[PDB]
């Protein structure tokens, strides 16, 4: 009866979802996905293929999408399912009162291994990865802010760097490794372990998960030098035509029984609380999914760079073509 818009990641609404709502609600959502930031940054800015009414960017886009006056502002008033967020997700300093982005869905990025095929107690670290008899087996996640991280890291310096002689002692350490990067995935990037193409690398602990639910040895390794974590927020497009169904589709996403719903089935971890309570035993305890607190501790969240964003997005293309 109505039309919604809606441009988000890959993986992250199950079969089955944009019906229930359609059921409840009577909207039709016309549904389209991106693998990237960068992806989705880039349409936004020149199509209507993509989306209009919601979209999902990374924390680390939110103030840059807001500042190039993309994204609108959120009436949380009418998102009154907003009060079973944890509230650990709702300070953070690129939109401290949580006028244009909405918690959606976390996970992190770590190393996942193909157990049947490599033993997980002889990888520890990013280091590692480097080695030469990894020749022509790794797997990359397709993001120029997480491969960057990881080699960041690997030298001791901060992920969210805004130093460009820091980045590009990491673009040259990055260069060193590929020989061994078999390939660059931000689809889904347990596929290719699955296919058994790539015995080791960079993996979402969701896709992870999704994976062995199918019977696959994907073992998961926090590094010695962190695990990236990072956020989805939910957003709404300036240019919306439909920002009354954005604020509905928003709403339900937050209703418990909906978050619940999708993180046992795409085993990426959920910011509401509520949700929380109501998971089974075996996904809420995963620590691969909902890692204790010495590890978040260790690992570095993605945080905006700010102007420095042109310098990993340049360098890594270099790449991408070298």
């Amino acid at each position: 009866n109505n039309t919604l818009y809606f441009y988000n990641w890959t993986e992250y609404v199950p079969p089955g979802l944009l019906e229930q709502f359609t059921k409840e609600t009577g909207i039709k959502v016309i549904y389209s996905t991106y693998e990237s930031n960068e992806t989705m940054y880039a349409k936004l800015k020149t199509y209507k293929d993509g989306a209009y009414d919601l979209v999902v960017p990374s924390t680390y886009y939110v103030d840059k999408m807001r500042k190039e006056g993309m994204i609108q502002k959120i009436d949380k008033s009418k998102l009154t399912n907003f009060s079973n967020l944890d509230p650990d997700m709702l300070n953070k300093p690129f939109d401290p009162n949580n006028d244009y982005s909405i918690p959606y869905i976390w996970g992190a990025t770590a190393i996942g291994v193909n157990g049947d095929a490599v033993d997980p107690k002889s990888v520890t670290s990013w280091a590692d990865l480097w080695k030469p008899e990894y020749k022509g087996s790794l797997l990359l996640t397709d993001d120029a802010r997480e491969v960057f991280q990881m080699a960041l890291r690997k030298l001791g310096y901060s992920g969210n760097t805004t130093d460009p002689k820091e980045i590009e002692a990491a673009y040259n350490e990055l260069k060193k490794l590929m020989p061994n990067v078999a390939a660059f995935n931000s689809d889904n990037p347990a596929n290719p372990y699955m296919e058994g193409e790539v015995n080791l690398g960079m993996i979402w602990n969701g896709s992870a998960f999704v994976a062995r639910q199918a019977g696959t040895p994907i073992d998961v390794v926090w590094p010695k030098e962190g695990g990236i974590f990072w956020m989805d927020s939910l957003a709404i497009p300036a240019n919306a035509k439909n920002k009354e169904g954005a604020l509905k589709l928003i709403n339900f996403l937050l209703r418990p029984d909906v978050a619940k719903q999708v993180a046992e089935t795409i085993g990426y971890p959920t910011p509401n609380l509520a949700a929380r309570k109501l998971l089974s035993p075996e996904v809420a305890n995963d620590k691969t999914l909902y890692p204790d607190a010495e590890t978040i501790k260790n690992g570095e969240w993605q945080n905006d760079v700010g102007a420095a964003s042109s310098i990993y997005e340049e360098y890594y293309q270099k790449l991408k073509a070298g």
